[PDB]
């Protein structure tokens, strides 16, 4: 309704699913249409990862070299000298979206097929880490796999804590969902971006009064060197909320 108003306003396509937990209402707008997850997968990569380590294991310092650097390393290039420890890598990857840090977390849980096999294992048959479907997923499946990790029971209580934390203190999205949501309202999020003007944010939002909603906004464009505008995430979000309230 309003959603289409913004896809002509920002010349883009919007993927949207919100679900309100306490009550199950839903806001949906192209929820099953594919969009590349781009870096929002870093949230899910870490949900697996905690499945797989004690919180001591996460202290295991990790040594790497300047060859492991790719195109965005914003924390990780500060260190190839010292080294950084897996918790440190969870943090950088999620709060900063460091790509190198993702790369390493991956190579720990045994990479894209291992992660696949692991997402299939919590009910996710859409998400697709390797008319192209390689590396794309849907507003739907992303909210439902994020909820499994951070709100349901796919993690033990104390790991589930650290995820959130990492996602509350994200630095990468205050122009996006965190912008559509009033002062006083927690969001934990992980943001994405790529060419063809993909810009994504997924998130849990908590409104001082009882149960959280969980929300994915996705978008892209036309046209491969397109650039993206953040305020499309923010208004998309203001509608989802009202929509909801
Ligand atoms: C997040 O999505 C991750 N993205 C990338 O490195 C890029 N593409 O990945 C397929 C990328 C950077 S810009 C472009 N054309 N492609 C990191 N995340 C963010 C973010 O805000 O979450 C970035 C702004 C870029 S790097």
């Amino acid at each position: 309704d309003d959603f289409a108003k913004l896809e002509e306003q920002f010349d883009a396509k919007l993927g949207i699913f919100a679900l309100d937990t306490g009550t199950n209402r839903t806001v949906a707008y192209r929820p099953d249409e594919r969009f590349a997850f781009a870096s929002t997968i870093k949230a899910l990569t870490v949900g697996v990862l905690l499945q797989q380590k004690s919180i001591e294991d996460l202290n295991q310092r990790i040594t790497y070299t300047r060859d492991d650097l790719v195109n965005y390393n914003p924390i990780t290039e500060k260190h190839v000298d010292t080294g950084m420890t897996l918790k440190e890598l969870a943090d950088a990857s999620l709060r900063y979206s460091d790509n190198a840090a993702q790369n390493l977390i991956l190579k720990q849980i045994g990479g894209p097929e291992s992660l696949k096999k692991e997402l299939r294992k919590i009910g996710d048959e859409v998400t697709n880490p390797e008319g192209e479907t390689q590396d794309t997923s849907t507003a739907r499946a992303l909210v439902t796999s994020l909820r499994a990790f951070a709100l349901e029971d796919k993690l033990p209580s104390e790991k589930r804590e650290l995820l959130i934390d990492w996602m509350k203190r994200n630095t990468t999205g205050d122009a996006l969902i965190r912008a559509g949501v009033p002062d006083g309202w927690e969001v934990a999020d992980k943001t994405g971006a790529a060419s063809y003007g993909t810009r994504n944010d997924i998130a849990i939002i908590w409104p001082p009064k009882g149960d959280p909603v969980v929300l994915a906004v996705l978008s892209s464009r036309d046209k491969k060197d397109a650039k993206y505008d953040d305020k499309l995430i923010a208004e998309a979000t203001k509608v989802v909320m009202k929509a909801l309230n």
